[PDB]
């Protein structure tokens, strides 16, 4: 079920992400490169959320088009698009609810896109539920399928391998999601037949006020992740270009080397589908 | 929450334990010799169940009163105590329910018993659904006090420390549920703040019949226990006797020596009060 | 659905019907009478219950068997039978486990019963939830079938008419439930499609105590009933036996004439196979 | 809560309404007439639902600022208002969140407007969950409240003196929902205590397609709604302006007399605040 459909969390989100222009600044030179060092104005956001990048996309003047399966979340993308409807950028901002899964049809992309995006460890979200990575498989076979021969695709996961290992995720320096305001966060890991099969969170969002002076009072809500490990999705997502595709994982945005010193948060696979 | 509300751990709990005889085959003569050998005559079951270990003491001619928490599985005990309620012996028993948690006041000791037995792995029924073994330590008292001075307490649980280790439970010997109807067994094993707060099994048992000769049928029910290790069993019932007691933990019905090459499926811990 | 699995009516029970002398000082007269005037003997209980009713005939040198689809009602009166389990009458007590929508093989009456007596408005708990009368005219049926030929059934159920009528039911002389600890009891009818559906009623009895002199804190327990109108159970009720029945209906044990003045509270139902 | 929640009524309302081009035929050179007759431009629609009549005001040419409280249904007033942005009239409709309950504060009147429009039987959906009709009063209340003095209101709630009477509504005729496809309606009506207080329909909606040609496969949703019957709300609406106001009520958009032949499907009560 859509994990953001009691929208508390898109709720707080604006405060969960943390800065924008601190988030944002990270990466945000790297992304924007690599799209125009290969040149892609089509470019496709499938996680667009409240539609963080796919702002920053538009602002900078691309032909962006995302989706993503919460209305809850869309509903704020949506806000914004409005409020700067008047901005010719904007005023071409498409949003559109989609569902990976049955992405195919939900966003035709025919021609393809020059480059689509699944940025803040979005695909994490889906679940094993059949039991073999079925569902996986597809919802990453629809997504490959959006990118136009030579477009490219960026996808990417948080470090479940450190997080896996030591049971504990490595917070701090992380890109996508920082707050002063997230007061707690209870990690909860469930393996089946010793397979880690889903890793849920539930947070608890500071929000702005509680009533007097700094009083306690926060909104809390839960999301639940698979622990996708680098091995398995750098196979996993190849497989999803059918072999055709040339494929590159980052760390955190910065060079990633098999038993490298660094440990990174999230890891960013850049794929160039060839075919 | 009661695994045994819905009645179907209860209706094929027959099956599910298998062959009473082949059940008690095997420490019917350890446990007689356990009671005996310290002379218990008053013992007191707090994990009655369907009765299997009680009916056998009172067989065996004891002076025993069973209580436990679930009337659906009490009432197959007392179903049996109403039909063999001529013999004197029976028409000598109690079945009560109680539970552990209240067990001060549900069964009055008083005096004591001479014996207190919790076999069948019944303690890690009892979640830690307060977070801290808060329940637990406090079940684990009450019962305790169910222990006259010098009497004894024979509560065990199954050997989660190699499950925990290896996420998967060794199917072998199992002295207190051998059955060939068994279909469905899955293990799932879920770690909270990088502490393993609970297992969870799913049971297939697989009734005579279920339609013609080779036809798919059978009852329906999964059970979920507290990976109880040995350490902190030791500890945790050594404390409810407040530490006046004699700690004595057994492998399979045998003596048990750490790191003895032997893998003990259940661990059988004794103990005797002296205060 | 089992509107006793939280066990909330029987734990009160006893106070929700009062004082047994006063419950049967009514009709222990009326209902003895009827049955010996039969000769029954043999009779059934399909509504044992706590097993108030079926204690009497059994204390009144009747032969009775009595089933129950509540186990936690039938402990209840399991507990009785064990307590005088002494008394040869109650060793010769059956009670045992039934449901009248499948009667037919739970109880296997084969020649049948004298009498089957099923009073305390125990039918109307079943719901139509069908949608067709379906299930009633069935659970009414195998109910019927335990009756032998000119043996007899004896089912009543309260004035759902008038209730309907007047949208709330009349409080007085209830020969089956009078207490002053009944603190809580409202009225809620629902019809679909223009037919009276089902009734709704919330019971609050105040159990002794709550505390010191003058302190609130009773069982909370709220029960749910088919309105069952008179013409409709006359017609249902006679069906059972396939029109091959001597159909009587009384008032509040007491003859009952169309139009009269007199408000029944109860509607007993008096039938005698002929088939 | 949000009846709308699941958005499933949502997401066939544009169905569910039938056809819009005929559902406004009718009323809507009265609505027009009677909203131009005293010159108003300043309209606030209530209950804009997915914005059938706000559109309608818009492409009018009104100053239509339209509440409602599921965003689930807002949701799609949203795309329309988008689709047409270029429209200089659409680019001004203004489309916000908002709840009659807590009206006050969630849309600022200050000033006031011109007419205020709550149509096809909104409000019967505020329910009586607190036995008296204080919400009902408070709700009804902030509406009266974003009236202009000389503003007009317009609101208005299903003929359910009939309904209730005949235990069935009035279909046929219906002027706000008529679709070929509303396979089913199953009514349900709850009185407490001899008082109509809740009519729960659930819903079957012919989505186009269910497969190949003319096949079953509908879309299921739940409306509950109150019974207002014409008495109470004209006394009660008119309460809500203080009694300084001018009442009128309509059968179906018809002059309206009591004991009147014809018997409306919804009772149009047009309001002028004075005061
Ligand atoms: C963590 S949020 C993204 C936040 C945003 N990317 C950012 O960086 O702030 C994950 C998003 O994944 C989307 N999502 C999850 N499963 C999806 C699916 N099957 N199809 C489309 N979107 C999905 C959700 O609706 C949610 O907005
Ligand atoms: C595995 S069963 C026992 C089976 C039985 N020992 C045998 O060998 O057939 C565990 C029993 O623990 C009991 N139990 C669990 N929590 C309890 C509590 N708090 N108080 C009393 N009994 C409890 C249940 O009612 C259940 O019958
Ligand atoms: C009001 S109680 C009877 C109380 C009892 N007559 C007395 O006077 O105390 C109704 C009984 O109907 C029984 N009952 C309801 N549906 C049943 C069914 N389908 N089969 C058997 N018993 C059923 C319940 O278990 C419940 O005990
Ligand atoms: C039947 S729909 C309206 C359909 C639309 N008026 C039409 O004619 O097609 C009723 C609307 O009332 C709204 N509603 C119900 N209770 C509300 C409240 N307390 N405040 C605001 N809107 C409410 C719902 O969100 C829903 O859109």
């Amino acid at each position: 079920p859509d994990q953001y459909a009691d929208g508390e969390a898109a709720r707080v989100w604006q405060l969960y992400i943390g800065d924008t222009r601190s988030r944002t600044a990270e990466y945000k030179a790297w992304l924007l490169g690599l799209l125009r060092q290969h040149g892609c104005h089509r470019v496709l956001d499938v996680a667009c959320g409240t539609g963080v990048d796919s702002i920053m996309l538009v602002e900078e003047g691309f032909s962006v088009t995302s989706v993503d399966a919460s209305d809850k979340m869309l509903k704020y993308a949506l806000k914004e698009r409005w409020n700067r409807r008047k901005e010719p950028a904007f005023d071409k901002w498409v949003i559109e609810e989609a569902n990976w899964l049955t992405l195919d049809k939900d966003v035709p992309a025919g021609d393809g896109f020059d480059a689509v995006i699944c940025l803040g460890n979005s695909f994490a979200h889906l679940p094993d539920s059949k039991g073999d990575q079925s569902e996986h498989r597809l919802a990453l076979k629809n997504i490959a399928s959006m990118v136009r021969p030579g477009g490219l695709l960026v996808i990417d996961h948080k470090n479940y391998d450190y997080i896996l290992s030591t049971g504990c995720a490595p917070p701090g320096k992380n890109i996508y999601y920082k707050s002063d305001l997230t007061k707690d966060i209870t990690t909860s890991v469930l393996t089946v037949n010793n397979k880690a099969h889903m890793v849920t969170l539930d947070y608890t969002v500071q929000v702005p006020g509680a009533g007097r002076d700094g009083a306690p009072g926060f909104s809390k809500f839960r999301l639940s992740y698979y622990p996708h490990c680098l091995a398995s999705f750098t196979e996993l997502v190849q497989e999803a270009f059918g072999g055709r595709c040339q494929h590159s994982v980052l760390g955190d945005f910065k060079p990633y080397r098999p038993g490298q010193a660094y440990v990174p948060c999230y890891f960013i696979h850049v794929l160039k589908k060839t075919g």
